[PDB]
């Protein structure tokens, strides 16, 4: 399992910085007027590249630093949700949703790092786990709610983005919770590396595909 968990970092990391500059290069395929997203997905999975060089060495050394790791995603969450919510809304609601729902994530993440840097099992560990779980929730019901009156290709890709955050970011709380179901605490770095290549370079491939929809491409 060490060794798997080693490779994957090295391989993500690789992964992280192909989903960059593809998406880069990919912007000059949509009209100027919808490569704002393409860019923010770039630079979503350019902070993850740079975090990741950092997660594999330190789970090379032995001594893992999740901090690496709760840092990227207290970062790129919010910058992942300024895009979604692109779509459906601008002016005060947009400010609003991305304001809320960044406020939100941050909670869920910070109650994430709390549970998991406390002893594996621990009625501290729940705690997180309960709360990052419950404003999960919420973030979700919030999302299964945007973009209920689109119609047509637009209505196909936003529902195309909203299943893969509905469906991947569940490996998260897996993830969380592997190692109180075996001697799985590599398991545990294994779906979150996973996750977050499938979350990051997954919805950048997406919000693409919107903006070829945007841009009237078939
Ligand atoms: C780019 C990285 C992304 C999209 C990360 C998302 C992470 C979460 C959805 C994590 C959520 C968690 C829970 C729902 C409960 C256990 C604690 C967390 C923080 C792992
Ligand atoms: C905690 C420190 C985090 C440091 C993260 C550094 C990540 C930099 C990686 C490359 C980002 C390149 C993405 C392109 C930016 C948008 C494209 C554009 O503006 O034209
Ligand atoms: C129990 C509810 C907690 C609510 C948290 C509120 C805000 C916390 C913000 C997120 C912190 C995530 C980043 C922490 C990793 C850095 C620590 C380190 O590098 O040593
Ligand atoms: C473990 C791996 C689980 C992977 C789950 C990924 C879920 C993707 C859901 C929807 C993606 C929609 C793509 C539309 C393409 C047309
Ligand atoms: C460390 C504390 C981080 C708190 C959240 C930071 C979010 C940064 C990204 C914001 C993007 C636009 C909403
Ligand atoms: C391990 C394979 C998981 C594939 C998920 C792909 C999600 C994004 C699809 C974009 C097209």
């Amino acid at each position: 399992m060490e060794e798997l968990t080693y490779r994957l970092f090295m391989v993500a990391t690789v992964g992280m910085l192909a989903g960059t500059v593809f998406l880069l290069a990919s912007s000059r395929e949509v009209k100027p007027e919808h490569r704002r997203g393409v860019y923010i997905s770039a630079l979503v999975c350019g902070i993850a590249w740079y975090h990741y060089q950092k997660m594999g060495a330190s789970w090379e050394s032995g001594s893992y630093d999740t901090g690496l790791r709760y840092v990227d995603w207290v970062l790129t969450v919010p910058l992942m949700f300024v895009e979604v919510l692109a779509v459906t809304r601008k002016g005060a609601a947009y400010n609003e949703a991305v304001r809320n729902w960044g406020i939100a994530a941050t909670v869920m993440i910070g109650a994430g790092y709390y549970g998991e840097t406390s002893a594996a099992g621990s009625n501290e560990y729940w705690t997180g786990f309960v709360i990052a779980m419950a404003t999960y929730v919420w973030l979700m019901r919030n999302l299964q709610a945007e973009g209920e009156g689109l119609k047509g290709d637009q209505a196909v890709a936003f529902e195309n983005i909203k299943n893969l955050i509905l469906v991947g970011w569940i490996i998260y709380p897996l993830g969380y919770i592997a190692p109180v179901v075996g001697d799985f605490d590599a398991i545990r770095e294994v779906l979150y590396t996973i996750a977050d290549i499938i979350n990051k370079v997954g919805l950048g491939v997406l919000v693409l595909q919107m903006a070829r929809v945007q841009s009237g491409e078939k």
